[PDB]
This record gives structure tokens, C-alpha cells and sequence, in this order.
């Protein structure tokens, strides 16, 4: 599964995460978000920035 975790920018939600708060409930794909996002950090920081995870 696919997981963005990069508060350096934005909230962090992974696809199972199941975060309806921010707009993309249960089994929204992270592709679902818009990439013209606004955010306060992010407004300055890129939004590849970001760092995909690996655990088991």
C-alpha cells in the first residue's frame, strides 16, 4: 500500500488511514487529493518533498 507522511508540509493521512475529516474518507486514494492543494506549510514547501515509507 501507498503512504505520504510529510508534516514538514501537511498533515500526514496514509489510504488506510481513514481520515473523512480532511475531505478523503476511507479507501480515498492519496491520488484523490488535488496536487493544487493550498496548505500554510506547504505553500513554501514542494509537495514531492514528501517521503514514502517501507515497513513491515
Amino acid at each position: 500500500m501507498t503512504a505520504y507522511r510529510c508534516p514538514v508540509c501537511d498533515y500526514t493521512y496514509d489510504e488506510g488511514k481513514g481520515d473523512p475529516r480532511e475531505g478523503f474518507p476511507a479507501g480515498t486514494r492519496w491520488d484523490q487529493i488535488p496536487d493544487d492543494w493550498c496548505c500554510p506549510d506547504c505553500s513554501v514547501r514542494e509537495k514531492v518533498d514528501f517521503e514514502r515509507m517501507g515497513g513491515k
